[PDB]
């Protein structure tokens, strides 16, 4: 880094942090995000900067909420989705929700928004007229026109969608916005998508005009695929537009109330909460995971290895060691760590000794016995996500792996 | 009437009195404005006109006796 122009700043997304006068002293780093904090036990959460002009809801300044209890943060982690922190006797994480808590919420808007259908009863005549605030009745919940940002294949990508995913199990074809276009179609998955179009951007079919028993209305960018150039100006072809607009049934519609968004809710957590813990159980290390959040709990000479679920905010896989506890505190007691990637990668669990703690599952659940390694007591591990490149044809080598 | 559009099962169709709120003449020619066009359409569907052979002149005698 040399910043000839001002050499007493660098990072230049630093000035959008406001930590030009500020001293920090803990780091917590990944793929897309990035979280630290600062000496005024202030932190500052922001993301890489590609994806900058989504950092409006995704880049935060370093300040201690209300909310936050304002003391020491032990340690903190950040997973390519949501940021969570340590206190000494409190875990408190938020950011964007799960995929699969983001899919539910969905279903909580998605049945609301069926409101306008009527029900087996004799349902009041609604207020009608021509231009009045309606939209699509089927609730693709997603059109085409919708920038998000999903870190499959080992690389990070934001783009753009083509087509509706009916399915919510089906793969899709999407197209990237790249910044260098300003100034290519994948077969892609669903579950990392993260849809930062937020509310409402679904409708804009301005209702146009009410014939027979039908509405004609007409979205913006509706033109065929053909050769004939889009022509947006003054002279606009008629005939085209005319082959452009639409004609549906005013039972094909929903209504769209004043003041009402299409979806409502927030695809977004900005506000702290507890991860639910239990008492005197002092956290030994903390990790992120696709799962939840990794932790280990002690109570007196007892150790156990959990995992904690989002939504109830409590360990929802927990577990304790079939070997003594003794054993894995150790002499040092700091020694200890959890390692994971956030997505997709096996967890390491590192005991006082220095050397690891080996990972299976019985049948019941379980940790299994662990097979002793003979390895030496180990210092650092470093583990990331590396994506294989030049994969010939799409073979049935993997896309991402590993590495330690 | 003259289907001006045709998409899938629904036909945009032209009718007098389809005018919107603009009172401005029906220019429909080269000078059609877009608003026009776009606000000047009536809605059918297929199964709501029947088609007529091209070339071919309707069963229509007249019922007024000539001679």
């Amino acid at each position: 880094y040399r910043n000839a122009q001002n050499p007493s700043l660098h990072h230049p997304r630093a000035t959008f942090l406001g930590l030009t006068n500020e001293k920090i002293v803990l780091l917590s780093a990944n793929s897309i995000r990035a979280t630290v904090a600062t000496e005024n036990n202030k932190v500052a959460t922001w993301v890489d900067e590609t994806l900058s002009s989504v950092a409006s809801k995704l880049e935060h300044t370093a300040q201690t909420y209300s909310e936050l209890q304002g003391e020491r943060i032990v340690s903190l982690h950040c997973c390519a989705l949501y940021t969570c922190a340590q206190l000494e006797n409190s875990l408190y994480w938020w950011g964007v929700v799960p995929f699969s808590q983001r899919k539910k919420m969905l279903e909580k808007a998605r049945a609301k928004n069926k409101k306008p259908k009527s029900s087996a009863g004799i349902s009041s005549m609604p207020n009608i007229t021509v231009g009045t605030q309606v939209c699509l009745r089927n609730n693709p919940l997603y059109h085409a026109g919708a920038v998000a940002f999903s870190i499959s294949a080992g690389i990070p990508k934001v783009g753009v969608l083509m087509e509706s995913v009916w399915n919510m199990n089906d793969s899709c074809r999407f197209q990237l916005r790249s910044p260098e276009s300003l100034k290519n179609e994948e077969q892609w998955s669903l579950r990392e998508v993260v849809f930062v179009e937020d509310v409402k951007n679904v409708p804009v079919g301005k209702v146009l005009k009410v014939d027979g028993a039908y509405v004609a209305v007409k979205f913006p960018g509706t033109s065929s695929n053909t050769n004939c150039q889009n022509s947006s100006g003054p002279d606009a072809d008629p005939s085209s537009l005319l082959q452009d607009c639409r004609l549906l049934r005013i039972d094909e519609l929903q209504v769209v109330k004043t003041g009402g968004t299409p979806k409502v809710p927030d695809c977004f957590q900005r506000t702290p909460k507890k991860l639910c813990i239990p008492e005197k159980t002092e956290i030994l290390a903390v990790n992120v995971d696709s799962k939840g959040v990794h932790a280990v709990l002690k109570t007196g000479n007892w150790v156990r290895y959990c995992i904690f679920d989002l939504a109830t905010g409590k360990a929802e896989q927990e577990n304790n060691f079939p070997t003594s506890s003794i054993a894995f505190l150790g002499q040092n007691e700091r020694n200890v760590a959890i390692f994971t990637a956030g997505q997709e990668s096996p967890i390491i669990l590192r005991d006082g000794n220095g050397t690891i703690y080996p990972m299976a599952k019985d049948c019941m659940g379980g940790i299994r016995d662990p097979d002793w390694l003979d390895l030496p007591p180990i210092s650092s591990l470093g583990m990331g996500v590396h994506s294989l490149i030049n994969l010939p044809a799409n073979s049935t080598i993997k896309k991402k792996a590993a590495v330690i």
